[PDB]
């Protein structure tokens, strides 16, 4: 049989339900969302890391001429200079009365440390959510893991179970992101082929070990200015360390709902938000006919004591009369309250307690023992402790915090002035007629 | 200097422009979009291809019992059968008075041909356009290739040139696509992990040579029914050949604007649609002062004959007086008409012809020889031939097909009834006063 139900997106929050079929005892169904797995689609754009300038041996043409030539190396620079003043420990490298000239050039390349200090700029889209569900029926536990989509049931025992789509779409990830040393940072990285000195991603490459590179970081050559042969180079500070210094806090400290983000899939997990509708198919053989089910008689409830606690602290008791030994389930069709155990033994005239929780102080509701129903009411008090991180609000508040006494007082407050005005008008018209008599 | 201009998205359509700077002769600028390259971002989802069922040797337990066991193989099936009737050329394989039983099982695997018959399902997004521009200035040709974005100028001579963004976004590709044997097909492939017998992508795999596979194609075992040992298997027809038979026409025959689609990048090229704004930076040294530019005097135009042809078939002539020898550019600031050659020699009293085209039959406009301007008018006739595929409408029609004679007739048609009614009212009030005299 197939049953439909909506569940909150949250871990460690079992949800209990029942299936009604004529001649079959209502079957307890427990559903647990073990964890969440939001995996988006992303594409590798480029990589960046601290670079190193190249300072190759300059070219010296003595007492003659020469011309500059470009080079395919990324961020390359070249420039000639006449009237050079070459000196070295060995002395004047060559000789002519200041006629000689020298060509200098430089370029950049990623340093060896980059191999492990690389930071990759990622473009992401189409967040996809994966949900793992564990379902208990007839004290039998089955499992499945399915994409949140409502069109691809998973495989578990060759059982087709579907979930979603989500009520709302949530994704902490933004279109542009960066990954560095296992830390993910939300930032609008410059597009590939865009070089801006003193900025993130100044050096860009298709792959870490790509021979072809493109970069621009405003390198300007300086004229020789000293005795010896030297190439003074002026360049802006590397942008990688710049972004490192003031990169801001990591996404791990900014993700809403406490998403637990992992890097190797670049995906979130254990993050709770939204609702999920699901349809569960259960084999008919799993069901049990009511003929063999225990029969109960003259059952009653009693709230020994309840507390309006965030955690599961509510208690209840039931007393029953029966004729057959065995087990029956227990349920509460009121969403405001949730039980703890689904089934229990049954004796001829036994009475058993129950643990439960509620989201309202007016503990009035209907609970079913085995197949039969029964009303049960009480009032609960706020707790002394008022800060706890354990599961809370298994059912969200439904403006039911208002008390029965509050309803009685509000009813006694509003007055029936409409009846007063109606009676006044009626007597007024009657008197008007009586005086039209004259 | 920097100049801004908008160009249509189309190949083989040179666009001519001028830059105005005081004391500098206007510099002809020719811009050509050599080709287009629309490259989107896509992710590999899975692969599919014709499969082959596995028919392994069945298990036979003689005169005893046995139990079925599942197998991790994709789309696996298993089933036992008692009271088997085993026979073979060698005869009754084993002996017991019908007590023996046999277990049969089967699964599926991609056939060797699949290695080259594989079809990959692709998910695509964020179409990105790449434009190659060739720019001629001062009879010097330079090139660049830039992403359509307006934030990443390209590198050519270390020159920064920017283009786009597009006026409108166009992409023949859809969210879901498939690629097979170099043919791209637009189809909503079933999501990974969704098996539907008798449909496209029945067999799915992360990679072509992935040991782990998932599939379901409704295999049911049949009981032994003959003398010999045999395993009758019933299964639905393979979905790959099914989609092949009625896959529909390829995208190559459906892409708007005649996009030329290539598979190895899964990208379109040579596809024309939309407008592109661009900014071109030109070095100051490229400009030439008006002092050295040839000086012209008393220039005049003459339309020898024009034809309202789709192709470049318009002709013109100019006669000029000058004092200096050299070259000057020629331009037309009227968008409705486009010239063919940008510059020409200049003599003291020479006269030269010109080839051009127009998008309106009213060939009235202003054209500039060297620096000076001049008005020039004529009328053009439709051509005898009225089907040609060569470049047409270098400038789109601007509701200027209306003729001067049509304007004269329309002006002579509309009448000044407003003046008539005003005069009638004035004389009416005058007469009313005259009669109020009595
Ligand atoms: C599940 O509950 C039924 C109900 O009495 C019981 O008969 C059965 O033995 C239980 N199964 C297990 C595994 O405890
Ligand atoms: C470009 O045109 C100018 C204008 O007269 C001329 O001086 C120059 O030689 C031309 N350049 C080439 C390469 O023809």
């Amino acid at each position: 049989f197939e049953h439909a139900t909506t569940v909150p997106n949250v871990p460690g929050i079992p949800y209990k339900a029942l299936v009604e079929r004529a001649g079959y005892a209502p079957l307890n169904l427990e559903i647990t969302v073990v964890s969440s797995e939001l995996t988006p689609s992303t594409n590798k754009e480029y990589v960046t890391c601290k670079f190193h300038t190249v300072v190759p041996s300059p070219q010296v043409k003595c007492c003659g001429s020469l011309e500059c030539k470009a080079s395919s190396k990324a961020d390359y620079t070249c420039r000639v200079f006449g009237g050079v003043y070459p000196f070295m420990w060995g002395g004047a490298q060559c000789f002519c009365d200041s006629e000689n000239t020298q060509l200098s050039e430089a370029y950049v390349e990623f340093a060896p440390d980059c191999t492990i200090d690389h930071a990759v700029a990622l473009k992401v889209h189409t967040a996809a959510l994966k949900v793992g569900l564990r379902i208990v029926y007839g004290n039998t536990t089955a499992r499945l893991d399915t994409f949140v989509n409502g069109v691809t049931p998973g495989s578990s025992r060759d059982l087709k179970v579907i979930a979603g789509p989500i009520s709302a779409a949530f994704s902490p990830f933004d279109h542009k992101v960066v990954i560095r040393k296992g830390l993910v940072y939300n930032y609008d990285f410059p597009e590939y082929g865009a070089m801006n000195p003193g900025a993130f991603g100044d050096i860009q490459a298709s792959s870490l070990d790509a021979t072809d590179i493109v970069a621009r970081t405003d390198i300007r050559l300086l004229k020789p200015s000293v005795k010896n042969i030297h190439v003074p180079y002026t360049q802006a500070v590397s942008g990688y360390e710049m972004w490192k210094n003031n990169s801001g806090r990591p996404l791990q400290e900014t993700a809403p709902f406490g998403c637990k983000i992992e890097v190797e899939p670049l995906r979130a997990t254990n993050c709770a938000y939204g609702h999920i509708p699901i349809s569960i198919d259960i084999p008919d053989a799993a069901f049990v006919r009511s003929s063999e089910s225990p029969t109960i008689l003259e059952v009653s409830c009693t709230v020994a004591d309840c507390i309006y606690s965030a955690d599961f602290g509510g208690s209840l008791t039931l007393q029953y009369k029966a004729n057959r030994e065995g087990h029956c389930p227990v349920h509460s069709h009121s969403t405001t309250a949730v039980l703890k155990e689904a089934t229990t033994h049954v004796t001829a005239t036994g009475s058993i307690t129950l643990h439960f929780s509620t989201s309202s102080p007016q503990a009035n509701f209907i609970v079913s023992l085995c197949g039969k129903k029964t009303t049960c009411n009480a009032e609960c008090k706020p707790p002394a402790d008022h800060i706890i991180g354990e599961p809370h609000k298994v059912d969200q508040e439904f403006q039911a915090a208002v008390s029965k006494t509050s309803w009685n007082w509000l009813l006694a407050l509003f007055g029936g002035a409409s009846s007063l005005i109606v009676v006044g008008l009626i007597v007024l018209v009657c008197s008007s007629m009586l005086i039209n008599t004259r």
